[PDB]
């Protein structure tokens, strides 16, 4: 909508207080217009008619419980396009500062959030296996990432090649996360998952066989079931991202962490130069091989720890 710019304020589904960039025009709408070409946040209104009604509100103060889940998903979409521009250079998910847009409250208990080739989407979760999920800055930079991945490398979601669709989400997830900096970890969507069990979460990058996931190439999965497995089989990637940042020894195989920004820099370039819709382990291996040598160097440590870390899951 045309409007001014405003700035509103609100509670996020975790209860903390941030600041919206909003748009007036009678009302106030969750519209950020300070981003590319904006951020728009929509109510689904328990449907699934998609994008719903751009989120409208009386006063611009967003402290209902019906809002929490709309700032989340307003703010964090801010957070992560701060995280692609600052970081890797790139202005929104085309790279050409396409708007962005999130649904909330979506449909009725549902346990789940995704990228529907145009937008973000979120539940609010049925209350026992998830609150509503943009409550997680992990779980809405998964989502926009998808839509990275859509205008980049365009990885197939199937098989070896949409498991590392799902591993360039998580991964990238996690370092939003740590570049927002609020209890950041290696994990996916602690902070919506099961709001009566502590410390668990739906997957983990440091040790993927915690919720049952495969840590090595032998182990994976090659039935029908979740596409070929794309967010089982990413475990083994995203143990190579986890053992790339962090080192670590992993079935006897050694590998020096060379940190967050390197691991980054790596697979961002991997991403948007080496990748293809049809890749595969293999074919990230060496991706992220040449990643490495051009940023570092063919002898640099970086390069030598990528490699490791592809032998330490089972990856040649
Ligand atoms: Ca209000
Ligand atoms: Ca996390
Ligand atoms: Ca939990
Ligand atoms: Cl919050
Ligand atoms: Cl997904
Ligand atoms: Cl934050
Ligand atoms: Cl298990
Ligand atoms: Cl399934
Ligand atoms: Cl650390
Ligand atoms: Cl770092
Ligand atoms: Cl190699
Ligand atoms: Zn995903």
């Amino acid at each position: 909508i045309t409007g001014t710019s405003t700035v509103g304020v609100g509670r996020g589904v975790l209860g903390d207080q941030k600041n919206i960039n909003t748009t007036y025009s009678t009302y106030y709408y969750l519209q950020d217009n300070t981003r590319g070409d904006g951020i728009f946040t929509y109510d689904a209104k328990y449907r699934t008619t998609l994008p719903g009604s751009l989120w409208a509100d009386a006063d611009n103060q967003f402290f209902a419980s019906y809002d929490a889940p709309a700032v989340d998903a307003h703010y964090y979409a801010g957070v992560t396009y701060d995280y692609y521009k600052n970081v890797h250079n790139r202005l929104s998910y085309d790279g050409n500062n396409a708007a962005i847009r999130s649904s909330v409250h979506y449909s009725q208990g549902y346990n789940n959030a995704f990228w529907n080739g145009s937008e973000m989407v979120y539940g609010d979760g049925d209350g026992q296996t998830f609150i509503p999920l943009s409550g997680g800055i992990d779980v809405v930079a998964h989502e926009l990432t998808h839509a990275v991945t859509d205008y980049t490398a365009g990885l197939i979601y199937q098989n070896e090649s949409g498991a590392i669709n799902e591993a360039i989400s998580d991964i990238f997830g996690t370092l939003v996360e740590f570049y927002a900096n609020k209890n950041p970890d290696w994990e996916i969507g602690e902070d919506v998952y099961t709001p009566g069990i502590s410390g668990d979460s739906l997957r983990s990058m440091s040790d993927p066989a915690k919720y049952g996931d495969p840590d090595h190439y032998s182990k994976r999965y090659t039935g029908t079931q979740d596409n070929g497995g794309v967010h089982i089989n990413s475990g083994i990637i995203n143990k190579a991202a986890y053992l790339i940042s962090q080192g670590g020894t992993h079935y006897g195989v050694s590998v020096v962490g060379i940190g967050r920004d390197k691991l980054g820099k790596i697979f961002y370039r991997a991403l948007t130069q080496y990748l293809t819709p049809t890749s595969n382990f293999s074919q990230l291996r060496a991706a992220a091989v040449q990643s490495a040598t051009d940023l570092y160097g063919s002898t640099s440590q970086e390069v030598a720890s990528v490699k490791q870390a592809f032998d330490a899951v089972g990856v040649k």
